[PDB]
């Protein structure tokens, strides 16, 4: 139930959490 910030796409990434 979190996610991150990243430069390579997909830009924004999710976690099942």
């Amino acid at each position: 139930g979190d996610c991150y910030w990243t430069s390579t796409p997909p830009f924004f990434t999710c976690t099942p959490d």
